[PDB]
């Protein structure tokens, strides 16, 4: 009544209760983790405990449940300012989305150069070891619109800022080695081909329609790239777990003006893993935010996402010495031939304060290059270079995104430049150069003073629209690939074909990529021939295959799981919990855990407290029907008589160990909690399932098999259970 | 050579020399034509035979590279076609919708029944033997351009008629109410239910703590909550789901005799809706399942159809009821004012460029003709600024009814002149009243059709502040709740208990349960059981509210009471293995076919699967790839050898299990009981039919179809691990 009315008149009270975590801004939840970038945005943060709510002017709302009308039953008035401002701003919120990584996720961190890279190349930041340079990074897919889902088959993109005290350097990189095309003019053909197609735009998130696979057809140079987004690199667990590459070649430049190829590589500290398609998919629709979730709650854990900055150094009288072109970014450079130097370490140890400000609103080019670095000739590269400014100017509004604060550098940055939409500095001193005025300030910096120069390379041909020759090569390194692969990683490659190619409804574009597949390995072209129904003529069986890459037919640094790479530290735990259950079997779990950095998560039929059978109150962390078995890498249930008959009455609960079972995790079950699994149509106790009776020896073995990540071994009998 | 070649400027040939793709509706469905349709022709292109060109006009003979300084040389400047390339892709993307970003649309028509003249003076409305061109945008609300269509929101629905005397937008959604009163509660609402702003999650579910924190201090919101939370939040079709514009609007006649009217839109094929595991499941496998289809329903023939209804009040009635007829949190219940159902609208061509018509498309409130008028509703007030407001960003100016899909159909002079992107080129006096073109164009008198507003009497002061009489925030939603079926009610608290578990601080939730005391104590019990809250005896005691105008019930806010489903378009599941029996499968479609339901083979891999009898048979795609929770229903024919495989099949055995689960009819013939058996399922109940002739188990399969759900199933199904 009267509180009722309360609710639609102004609300000067309190509203919060009289006074585990959700997320929190990164202020409220790390303000001890702190950079020189974040120090500066601190000039733009808002504190608005205790003020009034106010217009943009700066006028106090008294009344912010009503618009003015003529009569409190009346016809709304054009003089409600208030109304129109607030009403205004919503509806002018949206900005375009990125034409490409439209889908993303940011974070702050630093880096830190292991010692001074002096001998090859002059950039600030690389010379000075006790240097932190501030980062944000944006993680991102390539194909989907803002609200697709995270665990989409797709490539990442991984685009890295650092704000040097000699300019800002944007690492705009790929979780995998290559990409599709050589050249940036088809671009927006391969782009249109994977996006969703212009008369119905259908699908969202996915390379598995027709238009994509019939450029890949006709296209061959693209084969590479997709064998890698084909594998279980299309589907990272974490965007921790997931190593990244620039892609292309790049130049360093020492002190001496010599110059070195370079090709950009991140490691990750917490290894290479992956999902499972069937994983990825069922993830897609109960948690389309899987990826940003865990990022976030990764920093706010401590966590911390760690990754060292590899360089492979080419000198350059060795620019010609491979099979391949080192300037055609669907080559790489096989780690065998030339080895990763790891020179320092990027940690992300702080989420935004606000998305849209931070991560929507980031700005990253190619071009944005330092002194010490330089471009190559690669024709896809010198594409981007005019690209990325080019389209920010209407993504973010005119050409003064730099004065966002999230884009300003941390050093100075004075010019002749002027105006332009929403300028924020304020300049009083001549606008052209050279100029007398001002006796030429800002001026002109020397190169041997730190003046950006171009290396004086040699350009000698004639002007052509014209593929190298030295580019026509597009099966030897997707047959490279394919035989440094597993056989559970060849096996999910043939997974990923058949499954993509399977919603191709035109049957000429499913015969012409099988066809393609001839070329790189007979048994993978076989293997996806047959889940299609396509039988293969004796001619394609016989079609010439690529020879060796300067001596290799293989390379480990292939392979996500031949490096035995897993880490198990912040790894994800179920704990299968209901009334009734064992408290002493959870404490030791936990400490388990604990113990190896790994996170067990209670779930149980409803939120807030289970009772445990010695009567004490256990803290849920969420339902088992809110949190499917696809969100968590392993699954422990521990034992109380209650707890177990509870869980057989829950086809949820039943179904998350037939889940879990499909997927290849490993299972633990203590005491009569054996009961479920027995109940369920599963065989036989495989490695990946631990019983045991005492829960601490019941853990420490369930740790040591969560190390092998998934257990492939378990493949063939999972398939066919009905799950 | 054949590598080479890819390499070069491609002067050759590339053609080779359900069962077909989907395409744009000029392809298709040609001879589906409207007024508005052949005005967009004039903006089609047809390349065949034509050369690719610059936007200039000009040949390209390369379009495989960059102008290089050599092969393998830098980049040039000069190059204007790789940059005129390059720039139109960096300048795509426009600005999503700041709500109803996801959204499909359709071109149709739409007709009168009979004359509305004693209604109303709208042209559109008069003549029966008009065809009106139309274009709908259905949409979500909350998620960005590319969230999934079957979450659990808000259906929009808006449609624009082009009509003779000006383009009249009906812009509504699939629930008869809205959350809020007053407009300036929009952006604290959309807020509230948009991904949070520090981590920009989740998206497309308002299952997280802005949102039901909000919801806990507005209790206003609590009608339009529950009818998200019951099956009304996740439709199974466009086709299959109820339209409302929500306000009550004005309808003048002739007279000048003023009706207020709420708008309706009934499915003629129905009222259906998914469950909210089949839903979410749905989200995963097939982000674009209701956009899909909506457009393969097209092609197929099974039109979309609604029927515009209206509520009709006399302006002398409008305080004859227990609520506000201006408050937008209010329905007016069909018992006390019928629906009295005025024309047809019939969605029969998929457009060609989606970009160009459904996401340029724009839509505004204010859009009314002479004829229609606004009320005093204080939230319908807000939307006629806001609409038009956005549209100047987000579609770059004031021209964007120059737009092709935006023009109306009728003449439109006037002395607007200049704006980014401006179309026409206007020779004539730009300023009323002139001279020098003898006032040409010219006012039009009301007599002839001029926009006039109803003189409605305006008393009181200048105040901010919600009428007295809007304050009832109970009363609907115990009207809403009573009138729901017991499984509707159940699936209600389910919706309710699986959002609220998403919360993370404990306050919101208690504070949601609290008021849900308010509506129905049995409602607050078991919500307040699925979430560990202990409701207090005060709680318990709470009051309730009573009925409206002497109801508590009213079957026509129940979706499964009033018998509303629709067999015809249904989709249905086979699931063959080479080995199938051919004859089966001939006599299944035979029957399907003759009730307009549309089977789908799927098998293990695509293609062909050869028959016991040794013939070929088209497969649809295959078991992976196509799960149950895309069919209505399943039917497994017989043929030992088919049986066998499906068996071996984790997919095929879980495809019945889920079947059974999402409450399906699940068809069985001869040995394939085989493989129920050998599920933990359940003795057959009354939707398993089993049956050793094909077309009489056919038959049978589809009558049990025709109660969508097996709601009986629906305690056993929650034991069942799948
Ligand atoms: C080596 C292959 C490429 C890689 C690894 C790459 C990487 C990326 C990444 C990671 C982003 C997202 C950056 C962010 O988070 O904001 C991006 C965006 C973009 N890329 Fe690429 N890209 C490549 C090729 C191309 C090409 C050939 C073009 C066209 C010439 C292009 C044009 C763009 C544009 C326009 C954007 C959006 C930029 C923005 O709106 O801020 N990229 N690229
Ligand atoms: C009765 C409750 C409301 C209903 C049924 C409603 C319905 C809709 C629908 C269906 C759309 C999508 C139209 C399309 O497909 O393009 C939409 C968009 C929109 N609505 Fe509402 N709305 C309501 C209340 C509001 C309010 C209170 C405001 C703010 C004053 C508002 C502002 C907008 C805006 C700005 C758009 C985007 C328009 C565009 O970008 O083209 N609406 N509304």
């Amino acid at each position: 009544n009267n509180k009722a009315i309360s609710t639609v008149e102004p609300h000067y009270e309190d509203t919060a209760p009289a006074e585990v975590e959700p997320m929190m801004p990164g202020s409220d939840k790390t303000p001890k983790n702190r950079n020189e970038k974040l120090t500066q945005l601190d000039k733009f943060r808002f504190a608005p405990q205790g003020e009034s709510l106010r217009t943009n002017q700066g006028v106090k709302i008294s009344d912010n449940q009503n618009s003015l009308k003529s009569g409190a039953r009346g016809s709304t008035l054009l003089e409600d300012f208030i109304l129109r401002e607030k009403i205004t701003h919503f509806d002018h919120e949206r900005i375009p989305e990125r034409v490409v990584h439209a889908r993303g996720t940011g974070a702050h961190g630093y880096f830190q150069v292991y010692e001074s890279l002096a001998s090859y190349t002059t950039a600030e930041f690389l010379q000075d070891p006790s240097v932190k340079t501030p980062v944000f990074v944006r993680f991102s897919t390539v194909q989907g619109s803002r609200g697709s889902a995270d665990t989409v088959r797709d490539i990442r993109g991984w685009a890295t800022k650092f704000y040097t005290k000699e300019g800002t350097f944007d690492l705009v990189g790929n979780n995998t080695p290559v990409f599709f095309i050589q050249d940036a003019i088809k671009f927006p053909d391969f782009v249109h081909a994977v996006k969703p197609e212009p008369h119905n735009e259908i699908p969202q998130g996915q390379s598995a329609h027709d238009t994509f696979w019939d450029y890949i057809s006709l296209q061959p140079e693209t084969l590479h790239n997709v064998m890698w987004v084909m594998s279980d690199r299309g589907i990272p667990r974490s965007y921790r777990m997931m190593e990244g590459f620039g892609i292309h070649t790049y130049k360093m430049i020492n002190a001496e003006g010599q110059c070195h190829f370079i090709r950009f590589h991140w490691k990750p500290v917490y290894g290479v893993s992956s999902l499972i398609w069937d994983e990825a998919q069922l993830l897609t629709g109960c948690d389309p935010d899987f990826h940003r979730r865990e990022l976030w709650e990764s920093i706010e854990a401590g966590d911390y996402p760690e990754y060292e900055l590899g360089l492979q150094i080419i000198p350059e009288e060795d620019e010609h010495k491979f099979d391949f072109d080192i300037l055609d970014p669907t080559k790489l450079i096989p780690e065998s031939l030339v080895p990763v130097h790891l020179v320092g370490k990027m940690v992300l140890n702080r989420n935004p304060d606000n998305y849209f400000s931070e991560t929507e609103q980031v700005a990253f080019c190619p071009g944005n290059i330092v002194p010490g670095i330089d471009f190559s000739d690669d024709p896809l590269l010198q594409g981007r270079l005019y690209s990325y400014i080019d389209t920010q100017i209407s993504r973010l509004g005119g050409v003064n995104f730099h004065e966002i604060p999230i884009n300003k550098p941390i050093c100075p940055f004075h010019n002749h430049q002027r105006d332009g939409m929403h300028r924020m500095s304020i300049s009083g001193t001549a606008n052209y150069e050279p100029n007398s005025i001002n006796n030429n300030w800002p001026r002109e910096a020397p190169p041997t003073e730190g003046g950006f120069t171009t290396y004086p390379q040699p350009v000698n041909g004639y002007k052509s629209r014209k593929r190298s020759s030295t580019f026509i090569d597009f099966y030897s390194q997707p047959r490279l690939f394919w035989l440094s692969q597993t056989k559970v990683e060849q096996n999910h490659i043939v997974g990923g074909f058949s499954f993509e190619l399977g919603k191709v409804v035109r049957p000429w574009i499913r015969e012409r990529v099988v066809n393609q597949l001839t070329y790189i390995d007979h048994q993978l072209a076989q293997s996806v021939a047959d889940n299609l129904g396509i039988k293969l003529s004796q001619e394609q069986l016989k079609h010439p295959l690529p020879g060796p890459i300067n001596g290799l037919s293989k390379d480990r640094s292939l392979s996500m799981y031949d490096g035995h790479h897993q880490i198990l530290k912040s790894r994800q735990v179920a704990i299968l919990a209901a009334d009734g259950v064992c408290g002493d079997a959870i404490d030791n779990i936990m400490k388990t855990l604990k113990k190896y950095g790994v996170h067990g998560k209670i779930f149980a039929p409803h939120v807030g407290r289970i009772t445990s059978l010695q009567g004490n109150e256990i803290e849920v962390n969420g339902t088992i029907e809110g949190n499917p078995s696809v969100m968590v890498d392993a699954v422990i249930i521990p034992d109380g008589e209650d707890s177990i008959d509870s869980l057989m009455k829950n086809g949820n609960a039943k179904h998350y160990v037939i889940q879990a079972f499909k997927h290849l995790k490993a299972i633990g079950l203590q005491g009569k909690a054996f009961k479920l699994y027995d109940a369920l149509p599963l065989p036989k106790p495989d490695e990946g399932i631990v019983v045991g009776d005492k829960a601490a020896d019941l853990a420490e073995a369930f740790c040591n098999v969560m190390r092998g990540h998934r257990i492939w071994s378990r493949e063939s009998v999972a398939q066919e259970i009905a799950g």
